[PDB]
This record gives C-alpha cells, structure tokens and sequence, in this order.
C-alpha cells in the first residue's frame, strides 16, 4: 500500500511505523529514490532522516499533520549526505529538534549540509551514550562501524520487528554497494554484520534505496562487502 502525496510516497509498515519516500534526478543515474521513516510514539511523532530537500521534507511534515496530527518531537538523521540530512532546514523552520552523530555534524558544512542542532556520541561497542539521545521513545540508535561512509548510523525500532539499516544496507538481490566515495571498503563488511547483530529480533530490514526486505539483505550486504577488501 504506497500512498502518493505529492512528489513523494508513503507506506505504512507497522501499526505505528511508516516509511517516507523522496526522489532527486541525479545526473547519471536517473531519480534516485531515499527512504527514511516515521513512527509515532504515543502522542508524538519522530522522523528518522529527511528527504533530499527541504521543499520535500517540508512536504513529510505537512503528510504528517493531515495523516497522525500529532507534533513531530525530534529527528535523527544518519550521515552527512542529502538524502539523509538535505532537509534540516525545513526541520528547522518547523521548530523540530534535530540529531546526529556528532561526526556527521563535524561533516555537514563540507557535505554542504546543514549540522543537526544536537551530537549523538556512541559508546566502544557501538550503541548510543543514552544522555544524547534524551527522549528517543522506541528508537534504539547504533553505531555500527565505519561503511557507507566513516558516520553512519542505524537505527532499531523497539516493540516492532524493524530495524534501519539507511545507506549501509542493500537489498538482498542488490548488485552493488552504490556510492562508495565516502565509504570505508577495508570495515564495511564487519560493520554490515554489527548492525545485523545489534539487532537480532529484527525481520524487516528497511533501507535508503530499495523497498523493506528480509535479513537476508544483511547477510547478502555483508557477503558483497567481503569482496572489496
Ligand atoms: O554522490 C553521490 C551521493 C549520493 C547520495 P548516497 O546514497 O551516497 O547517500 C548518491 C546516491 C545515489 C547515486 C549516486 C550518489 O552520488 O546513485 C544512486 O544513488
Ligand atoms: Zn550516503
Ligand atoms: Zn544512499
């Protein structure tokens, strides 16, 4: 069940959960789709990621209002490239708190990107240092190494079966990793594998390119991942 509401597409996941859909012409590769996702968490609603624009992000904030009617209570975003965080000043404009990892911040003016208003730091072994994250509800947030590219993050939905894996995964019939420029090809594999076992109960695996798949697109990530070392 996609919805289309204007340039972009929504489609509900669980109960509570949905996933939000935007599309940028990249010259060379044709309009390239990104997801991200909203949950409500009682009676407020948290975004992870924004869409490639502001205009577009603007566009889930108003989908927002006319589908749940609730405030929007914060929104994580999970590395410093415009699909993820090319919103921010729409969530800005819409007096949302916004988070990231504090190395996506550090990046975000060099990726011409606006920083998030608050750093997430991680712990040794990868999950977030709670007091960062104040207020996150279900959203269980991990750093699983470096891969996609050195800052990005992923994020678990507690109480549902999904977990996000945003540029770090593809799916399980995905024939590359996609865009390696910023990536670290030596960790990439063990990384796709720490985010599988952050989040063991997690059977639907959601991600930036390719619609909701099973775990065997971790499994199958991690394998393609093997090869670039
Ligand atoms: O420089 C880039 C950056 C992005 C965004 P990201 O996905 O890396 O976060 C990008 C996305 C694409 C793509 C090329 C790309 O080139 O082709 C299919 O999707
Ligand atoms: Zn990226
Ligand atoms: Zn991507």
């Amino acid at each position: 069940g996609d919805q289309r509401f204007g340039d972009l597409v929504f489609r509900q996941l669980a109960p509570n959960v949905w996933q939000h859909t935007s599309y940028l012409d990249m010259p060379g590769f044709g309009a390239v789709a990104s997801n991200g996702l909203i949950v409500r968490d009682g009676g407020r609603v948290l975004v992870v990621d924004t869409a490639w624009t502001d205009d577009q992000t603007a566009q889930i904030l108003n989908w927002i209002k006319q589908e749940i009617n609730l405030p929007v209570a914060l929104a994580v975003v999970t590395h410093a490239h415009q699909d993820k965080m090319g919103g921010m000043d729409a969530l800005h404009a819409a007096g949302i708190a916004t988070y990231a990892n504090a190395l996506s911040n550090q990046l975000a003016p060099q990726e011409g990107m606006v920083a998030a208003q608050h750093s997430l730091t991680f712990a040794a072994n990868g999950w977030v240092e709670p007091a960062t994250a104040p207020n996150f509800g279900p959203l269980k947030v991990f750093y699983p190494g470096p891969g996609h590219t050195s800052d990005n993050i992923t994020v678990g939905i507690d109480g549902t079966d999904i977990a996000f894996g945003g540029c770090l995964i593809k799916d399980s019939k995905a024939k590359s990793l996609g865009n390696l420029g910023d990536a670290d090809t030596e960790h990439y594999a063990a990384s796709a594998r720490a985010f599988g076992a952050a989040f063991p109960k997690a059977s639907m695996i959601v991600m930036s390119h390719s619609a909701p798949d099973s775990r065997a697109a971790i499994t199958h990530t991690a394998r393609m991942a093997d090869k670039l070392r």
